[PDB]
């Protein structure tokens, strides 16, 4: 049938929440693919039963065979080592292997890369998979901004979705948080600062907390995978349902912000044709300087990956 | 049971779409109240069957008795003559009658007034119902801005919800459209103008179309009730589910924009305590002048109503 | 884009609720087509604004041109005179005209016929449109059973969806209500009768009320269109999302119940390939006798239509 | 605010999926409580960010303090050792501790027990918490039947939700699968057997697979928590939204099936008053014999627990 087929290359914790959410949303049939024997079959089985509770009809199957990429409409890559620069060349080899299978089996698939550092790994996969530049993106800004939006919303006592914000350049510690592009119910945050509903010092603390959220969660003896999963699914859904949402993602830069031949975080429009638009924020020189540091770091790590 | 009870005072076209949507969203039990004998019972019956299709369990009942206001959590008033200044005193008498029944039967209800001109009728109902100022609002800005947001979104090829905009002061022809407070994916619209993705002249046409939308629909031999209904339900849902959405509604001004003792359109925060916050936009003198004209017109009509 | 295109041939009351629901559910782009000049454009405009409230991105456009059928994935026909056997030949001519346009413009569309008497009009459209037998159905059983299910659920104080029931043969006054195939939470209704939670006499009253529901609503000075609309959308959604729901619809019989070369109501499975399965209930002789009377009446009216 | 407060006593894998789903569904504020220091705070933080993606406004907080039970509307207990009869007295002590805190802090809460063996642990908690018999249930039948329903649905190529089935007596290996109470689109499964769409031998294999599903998943090197979580949330939602769904759960028997003073699995109706109805299936002597074996085993383990 013409249900979408969504292959999750990597069936760890992020993969398991993604599968759950796809069934909840009835977005398409799911393949949980992993190198680990049998585990993806077990998670798939568990997840499949939830069709009953969710009033859905999505197949959820496990896979240890790359050829199950055949016919994929969407491919979401979480596979890779996480236990530092030394992992860069190992994760490059994984992107290479996956890219070759995408090129062979599903060259028209829309690809979302999650493996860190994402702004590096997405470009490596782009290059090895051969897909068009509008058909591959990395998870970054939707996740990082979810934190900033959420934290401001709790301070202001408003619905989380009503705070909008932009974090660009790269995922990770060089992420560029743009104070000037925060709004609350579409109103500039500065009005709420002028009114003393939130202070500059509070926002600085919230910015630091945002940058350091993954660390804060790890130091609490948990690990971040629920928000990453939800962010990816928001992206995947925008593509699949042709919503044309403006979502901040890692995408190929072709001159925006003065940068070419590299991937970086920026608002894009995701619909049925993939990345339909790349939006270039009209950054000032001070914001562009931080954007430049983010790109420099992506480049440093990209060189080590080879 | 502690399901919310939602009484629709007026069971015309807007009332019928509201009932449908409440069932679709499983928001609470519905009473379709009207002065017209038997018709609300028929619409209620029709609507009740949709619980099966929607997987919901909301009672939908008709009523020709004001005492069915008893126990209402939410009251939505669409009743009133629509077939001009001459209707003002007639509609005042209807607000008076309804207000007396609210005071008697459901003084703790959250009230949404729709009857036009809304910025007048809401204050009349406020005064006769005796409810607190945080417990009554009028439909205006959510509906007017839905048009502006939608039209920009189609020009820019982005998800409609990703355009945010502010229209304040009053509903109707003196509505104040604030170009400066339009954003796209949280980005100032001016960036899209600077980039030539949309022109100033296009936006002027879209503003005119926005102001004149109800007229445009009437002149096409239809009448606006689906968007009005959806806008009201977004408001009602924010209250019922304590979402704390920032939504532009007609609310009592107590000094904001230099105005007191009158209702006017402005962003508010709607949650479990009703109007939790009134947000005052930091308008410039030119925007404040148009806000003043809107209020003057509400006042002119309020005087004729008595 | 590969969003589904859904053309509503007829933009009256049922058409307007269908458009609303499609946007609410983000099911696809909508064309409101009608013979009446300009009205469908006005309803379409009104409906389009609700994308903002619903977080959807469905185009809603009006049409007075049959060639807008081009590219339709789903076509829903409500057009036809309702103001009796004399209307039969007039409505035949309308089905003929529509069928010719479907054959020309969208021969691979999935078709849902609503125009009454539906078990006649669906076969007339089938014959003139040339579509495959698995690609056209009529609204009947989902709507009639929604009433029976709802009324039992209110008596038993259970969730409406948890009552399941079968009404077969035809829509309208010869509909066959099958007491033996009613369940509550998957349990035979007879257990609830044995327990005295519901009596045989109560059920007889509920059966009569079911058969006479459209009349009951009309006699209350309303008209049935909200439940019809929701029922159609449940059918359309099952097709579009490949849900494979078991839904009772008017479909071509090829020997089931002893009948061929005629359409009649029976459970079918609706998924991406249209009618994937026709389910033949193992009726006893007394139930088959009533099924036969329903078919006889469809045949009597089909003869008058030509 | 009058948002529901839902405390998850136990923040392991099932707890983490439950929190995710509550946010997705905007069902209420969540407390992830656990004995383990800091981990629930980390999962809570991760989960909280998803409010942005989900358009929700649910607080998600961690807790290592039992007094955070105060004001709970719903309490879901997953805490307990899983690494056999020897764990019975340890898990009894945990139920005792939790029960004392419920009695003190939230005696009007609706309680769902998950800890295994559930039909034992639920009664232990009932006894120590002091709550009314209509306010505490155990997870069993919704989960076990999700498997049976799902597996039949895939064989028959129908929507999973359209298969309904009953598994009673107890959760675990003595669960009673009732072939006679399986339906497909409300039609007796026997009709599909008579038609050769599914064989008796196939169903026997599906029954075995159902009983052994948790084992099958564990033997695939995964563990069951996604379906358990979804099943619990379906139950919790029915209560919170007063849906009055018929759901098979472990509940106090007071003579049904010849059993008193023990908990066992049976269809109940869950709404705003908790267990509003206990439905007693009219089992035959052969089915009652298996129901008796299930109860005997619950009793054997209950004796060892003390
Ligand atoms: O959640 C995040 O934002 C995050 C970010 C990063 C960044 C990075 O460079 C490595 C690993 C992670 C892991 C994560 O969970
Ligand atoms: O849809 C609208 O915006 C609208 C606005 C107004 C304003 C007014 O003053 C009278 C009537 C209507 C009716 C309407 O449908
Ligand atoms: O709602 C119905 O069931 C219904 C049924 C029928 C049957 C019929 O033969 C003509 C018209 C209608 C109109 C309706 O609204
Ligand atoms: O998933 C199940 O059905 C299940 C059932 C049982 C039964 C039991 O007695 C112990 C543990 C489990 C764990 C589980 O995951």
């Amino acid at each position: 049938a013409p249900k979408a087929k969504i292959v999750l290359v990597g069936s760890g914790m992020i993969g398991g929440v993604m599968a759950t959410l796809i069934v909840q949303k009835n977005l398409g049939d799911v393949v949980l693919f992993d190198i680990v024997k049998n585990m993806p079959h077990g998670k798939a089985l568990d997840t499949s039963h939830t069709n009953v509770m969710a009033y859905s009809n999505c197949k959820v199957s496990g896979s240890n065979t790359y050829d199950d990429l055949a016919g994929a409409d969407v491919v979401i890559v979480t596979a890779g080592f996480t236990k530092r620069d030394d992992l860069l060349p190992l994760n490059n080899k994984i992107m290479i292997e996956i890219g070759g299978h995408i090129k062979k089996n599903c060259p028209n698939a829309f690809i979302i890369v999650v493996t860190n550092p994402v702004d590096v790994m997405v470009q490596l996969l782009h290059q090895h998979s051969g897909v068009p530049k509008n058909k591959i993106i990395g998870l970054g800004g939707v996740l990082d901004t979810s934190r900033l939006k959420y934290y401001i919303s709790q301070k202001l006592n408003v619905c989380p979705r009503d705070v909008n914000a932009h974090i660009v350049g790269a995922h990770g510690n060089k992420m560029v948080l743009l104070k000037r592009y925060i709004t609350v119910g579409g109103i500039p945050l500065q009005e709420f600062i002028n009114n003393k509903l939130i202070s500059d010092a509070e926002l600085e603390a919230i910015f630091d907390r945002t940058v350091n959220t993954a660390l804060e969660i790890v130091n609490l003896h948990a690990s971040p995978y629920v928000a990453p999963a939800a962010a990816i699914i928001e992206m995947a859904e925008s593509y699949l349902k042709d919503l044309k949402k403006v979502l901040i993602c890692s995408t190929l830069l072709e001159g925006q912000y003065g940068h070419s031949d590299i991937f970086g975080g920026t608002p894009v429009v995701l619909g049925a044709n993939g990345v339909e638009q790349v939006i270039e924020l009209q950054l000032n020189s001070e914001e562009k300087a931080k954007f430049d540091e983010a790109i420099a770091e992506t480049k440093r790590m990209k060189a080590l990956a080879h």
